[PDB]
C-alpha cells in the first residue's frame, strides 16, 4: 500500500477490506418480516431530499433510496468502475471490474468480475468515503475519494442529487504503465415507478462541453418522453479532462446482454470506440461508459475527477401526491437537467471538499477525543440523507415561502418525523441545519388544533379511536405509502392522542430550538407559543388523581410503545416537569405573565409530588403503579437531560440526579454484558434485566447515546464514553454485529436487532452540545 501516502484519509475513518466476509452479523429478532439487507453496506451518496444511492464497501451500487421513502437493495451490476493496466513493453494488459463479486445471471459475463480479496480497503467518514486498490496484478496503485456536498448551514449544495469520484493514480514501479479507468452506468429510467415496458424509449447521448481549459465529456441517459412523472428524468456520468489524460466513451452498450460490445474494446487497450448512438431501446436495458486513459511514468501521480448525477425531479407517495424535490429550485423541474448538475460538480468539487474539511476539522483536530467517537459521530449522519428524506419544492400542479421537510423514523415503521423519536434524533438538524429543524417544528405547530373525527383500529387492542384530537400533538406527519405532511398520524399500533410524552416533548423541542440557535429567534417562539400553551393545558387534563402530573394509563402511552407505565412515571413525569419549566421561560421571554405564573404553580406542585412519589434513596422508580415499579430505567431522567441542554437548571436535586446516573451506569450498563453493548432499558434492583416486556430487555441506541450525553454534562466523563463505546462497538467494530450505515433502534443481549436504519441514534450529536 503505497497509495495511502498519496491521499489524505483521516485516522478515524471506519475501515474494512474490499471483499471481506464478516462472520458475526446480527439479524432481526422479531416475529414479522423485517428488513435485513446484510452487512454489505457503505456510506450513501446524494443530498437531502434527492434520493440516495448506497455504494457498498464491495464496490456495487446496491442500496437504492431513489424512490423517496422506500429501501430497495439490489446490485445494478452494470454500474461500476473498471481498470485496465499495461506495463510498457508487455504484449497484453489486464482489465478488471472493481467489484468484489459477480452477477447472479449471465448478463455481462464477458466482463472480468470478482475483484480479489486482500487487495484493497474501503474507508468512511461521512460524507466522504474512499477505496484503495493494492493488487499484485495492478502495478499502478489507485484510490478514489467519493462524496456528495453535505455541508452544515448550507441548504443548496446539500440538496444536490450528485456524487464526485476523485481518483488518484500512482506508479511506484520502475516502468511506464498505461492506465485506464472506466465508469459504466445503466440507463436506469424505469427502474422504479413504471408499470409496464420498463426500458421503452430509454436513450443515451454524449455531451462534450469544451469551455477553454475545461473539457467535460458526459453521458446523459434519459427517455424520449417529455412526460412529467416520478419515473422520468435523466442520469448522467462524466469526467473532466486534466493534463496528461485522454477521454474515450461509448454511448450505448446493452446491459441485458453479455457486455462484450463494451468489454472487447476496454480489455484490448483501455480505449473505447467513441461511438455515439441515440437510438432508443425497446426491451433491452442500455448503459453508457466514460473512460480516461493515460501513461504514468515511474514515480508519477495523477488526479482525475468523475461524477454521477440523477435528475428525477418528482417524488410520488402512495396516497397519490406528487411533489418536486428541493434541488429543483436550483436546476429546474423538467427532468432534463442532469448534465447541468454534473457540470456544476465537476467544476466545483475542490471547493466542496474544502467546505467539508472546514466543518469536520473542529472535531477531527480535537485531540482530547478518541478516534472511535469521531468515527461514530460523523458516520451516524449517514441517516440524514439515507432516511427516506423528503424535501419539497412545490406540489406538482400547484408557490409558498417554505419547503416542507421530513425524515423517516425508519423504513420498517414508515412514518415521517415521529416526534417521540425526533426528540432524540433531531440533534444534527438543530445543530447543523437549523432552518430545516425550525421548519419541521412549525409543521408540528400547525397540526396542534387539527381535529379528524374519522376512526381507526388501534393495533395493540383492536379498539376503535379518533384519528386526531384537537390540542394533542401528532405522533408523525404521515407515511410515504400515504400522504406525507397531509395525512398525519399514520402510526396506529397505539393511539397517540392519549400519549403522555408527545405534548411535553413538543414543548421541549420548541425551547431547545430557541436555545441552541443562540436565544435570538423570538419570532419562532411567537409562532409556536399558542401551540405550546395548548399542548401543556391538554396534558394537565390527563392528571386523574390531582398530584399535578399526567397519569400513565397502564398501557404503553409513550415512545416505549409496548412497555406499560401506570401512574406517575419517571420518564413522562420528568419530561412534564422540564416542559413546564421551559414554558415558564418562554412566558418570561414573551412577557406573558399569566402563563409564567400558571406554569410556575403547576411546576412547583408537580416537582414536589414527583420527588415524593419516585425518589427511593438510590434512584427514581420506574413508576408508581406497575408490577415492576422499582425497575431502574435507563431513561428515567429524560426531562433533566433536556433541562441541562436547555439551561433550565435543576428540576431535581443535583445529589439525586448524580446518584441515579451512577446507579444506571452500575446496573443498566455494567451488569449488561459487562458494559460492552450500551444501556439496557430496564433492570431490576437485584441486577437482573426486567422481563415485563421486550423493550425493557433491549438496548436502544439513541437512548444510550443520549444517556452518554447526560452523563457527560454531569461530569461523569468516563461513564459517558464507556456507555457510548458499547454502541460504537456493536455498530462498527469487528467484534460487533455489523450494523454500519444501518444503525438500528435496538438490540437484545444476543446482539440481534430491531429496526435497522433508525432515526434515534442521531442523538449521538447531543454529546457535542
Ligand atoms: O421502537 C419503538 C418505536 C416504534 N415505532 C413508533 C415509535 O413511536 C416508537 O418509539
Ligand atoms: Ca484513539
Ligand atoms: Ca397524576
Amino acid at each position: 500500500d503505497k497509495i495511502s501516502h498519496k491521499i489524505d484519509i483521516p485516522d478515524s475513518a471506519w475501515t474494512i477490506g474490499i471483499g471481506e466476509k464478516f462472520k458475526n452479523a446480527g439479524h432481526p429478532n422479531v416475529k414479522y418480516p423485517m428488513i435485513d439487507d446484510s452487512y454489505v453496506q457503505g456510506a450513501p451518496l446524494g443530498g437531502f431530499g434527492a434520493g440516495t444511492i448506497g455504494r457498498t464497501y464491495n464496490g456495487g451500487f446496491s442500496r437504492w433510496h431513489l424512490e423517496i421513502g422506500k429501501n430497495k437493495y439490489t446490485t445494478v451490476y452494470a454500474n461500476q468502475f473498471s481498470v485496465f493496466q499495461k506495463v510498457e513493453g508487455n504484449k497484453d494488459g489486464v482489465a478488471q471490474v472493481l467489484y468484489a463479486g459477480e452477477p447472479e445471471n449471465g448478463y455481462l459475463s464477458s466482463w472480468k468480475w470478482d475483484y480479489p480479496k486482500e487487495s484493497g480497503m474501503y474507508y468512511a467518514l461521512y460524507p466522504n468515503s474512499w477505496y484503495t486498490y493494492t493488487n499484485k496484478d495492478l502495478p499502478v496503485q489507485l484510490a478514489v475519494k467519493q462524496f456528495s456536498p453535505i455541508i452544515p448551514y448550507n441548504y443548496k449544495e446539500t440538496s444536490y442529487p450528485v456524487a464526485v469520484f476523485k481518483w488518484t493514480a500512482y506508479n511506484p514501479t520502475n516502468k511506464n504503465v498505461d492506465v485506464s479507468i472506466m465508469f459504466t452506468w445503466q440507463n436506469m429510467i424505469g427502474f422504479f415507478g413504471k408499470q409496464v415496458n420498463v426500458n421503452s424509449g430509454n436513450f443515451n447521448k454524449i455531451i462534450k462541453d469544451k469551455s477553454k481549459d475545461s473539457e467535460i465529456v458526459a453521458a446523459v441517459m434519459g427517455n424520449i418522453s417529455n412526460d412529467n412523472e416520478e419515473w422520468n428524468g435523466e442520469y448522467s456520468i462524466g469526467v473532466k479532462k486534466v493534463p496528461g489524460v485522454d477521454i474515450s466513451y461509448k454511448a450505448k452498450f446493452v446491459t441485458t446482454g453479455d457486455g462484450s460490445d463494451l468489454w472487447h474494446e476496454f480489455s484490448k487497450n483501455g480505449i473505447l470506440d467513441n461511438k455515439d448512438d441515440e437510438t432508443p431501446t425497446k426491451q433491452d436495458g442500455i448503459g453508457s461508459a466514460i473512460a480516461v486513459n493515460f501513461k504514468l511514468q515511474p514515480g508519477q501521480t495523477i488526479e482525475v475527477p468523475f461524477a454521477l448525477s440523477w435528475d428525477l425531479p418528482i417524488m410520488k407517495f402512495g396516497g397519490g401526491d406528487k411533489w418536486y424535490k428541493m434541488y429543483t429550485k436550483y436546476f429546474g423541474k423538467n427532468g432534463k437537467n442532469s448534465f447541468a448538475i454534473l457540470k456544476e460538480a465537476l467544476n466545483n468539487y475542490q471547493k466542496w471538499e474544502k467546505m467539508i474539511d472546514d466543518w469536520q476539522k473542529p472535531i477531527l483536530s480535537n485531540k482530547s477525543k478518541p478516534d472511535w467517537y469521531k468515527t461514530a459521530l460523523f458516520n451516524e449522519l449517514y441517516y440524514l440523507a439515507d432516511g427516506g428524506t423528503a424535501w419539497e419544492n412545490g406540489k406538482v400542479g400547484e408557490k409558498r415561502t417554505n419547503n416542507m421537510f421530513g425524515l423517516l423514523e425508519c423504513f420498517d415503521y414508515n412514518y415521517y418525523e415521529t416526534l417521540d423519536v425526533r426528540f432524540y434524533g433531531s440533534f444534527p438538524l438543530v445543530m447543523l441545519w437549523p432552518d430545516i429543524e425550525k421548519q419541521v417544528m412549525r409543521q408540528f405547530a400547525d397540526t396542534i388544533n387539527v381535529q379528524d373525527s374519522s376512526e381507526f383500529k388501534v393495533g395493540s387492542n383492536g379498539a376503535m379511536a379518533v384519528k386526531k384530537v384537537q390540542g394533542m400533538i401528532p405522533h408523525d406527519l404521515g407515511s410515504s405509502y400515504a400522504l406525507p405532511w397531509i395525512k398525519i398520524n399514520a402510526y396506529d399500533w397505539q393511539n397517540p392522542n392519549i400519549w403522555k410524552d408527545l405534548n411535553s416533548k413538543y414543548v421541549l423541542l420548541v425551547y431547545r430550538d430557541y436555545v441552541l440557535t443562540g436565544k435570538t429567534d423570538k419570532e419562532f417562539l411567537k409562532y409556536t407559543w399558542k401551540s405550546v400553551k395548548t399542548a401543556l393545558d391538554k396534558l394537565k387534563e390527563m392528571d386523574k388523581d390531582n398530584d399535578g402530573i399526567p397519569d400513565n394509563e397502564g398501557i404503553p402511552d409513550q415512545t416505549y410503545d409496548t412497555w406499560s407505565m401506570k401512574g406517575t412515571s419517571a420518564y413522562c413525569g420528568s419530561l412534564w416537569l422540564a416542559a413546564l419549566k421551559a414554558a415558564q421561560e418562554i412566558g418570561k421571554v414573551l412577557k406573558d405573565n399569566e402563563a409564567y405564573i400558571k406554569y410556575n404553580e403547576w411546576y412547583k406542585i408537580a416537582q414536589q409530588n414527583f420527588e415524593k412519589e419516585l425518589w427511593n434513596g438510590e434512584y427514581y422508580n420506574f413508576d408508581t403503579e406497575s408490577d415492576h415499579k422499582d425497575s431502574i430505567m435507563a431513561d428515567q431522567l429524560a426531562g433533566q437531560w433536556y433541562a441541562d441542554i436547555l439551561r433550565l437548571g435543576d428540576i431535581l436535586p443535583k445529589d439525586h440526579v448524580q446518584k441515579a446516573l451512577k446507579k444506571i451506569y452500575e446496573f443498566n450498563v455494567m451488569k449488561f454484558e459487562n458494559g460492552k453493548m450500551g444501556a439496557v432499558n430496564g433492570m431490576r434492583p437485584d441486577g437482573i434485566v426486567d422481563e415485563s416486556d421486550i423493550q425493557a430487555q433491549e438496548v436502544w441506541t439513541g437512548v444510550t447515546y443520549a444517556l452518554a450525553s447526560f452523563m457527560k454534562y454531569r461530569g461523569m466523563t468516563e461513564e459517558a464514553y464507556n456507555t457510548a463505546y458499547g454502541v460504537y462497538k456493536m455498530t462498527y467494530d469487528k467484534s460487533g454485529k455489523g450494523y454500519w450505515f444501518r444503525t438500528p433502534e435496538a438490540w437484545t443481549k444476543d446482539g440481534n436487532y430491531r429496526a435497522s436504519m433508525y432515526m434515534r441514534p442521531l442523538s449521538i450529536w447531543s454529546m457535542e452540545v
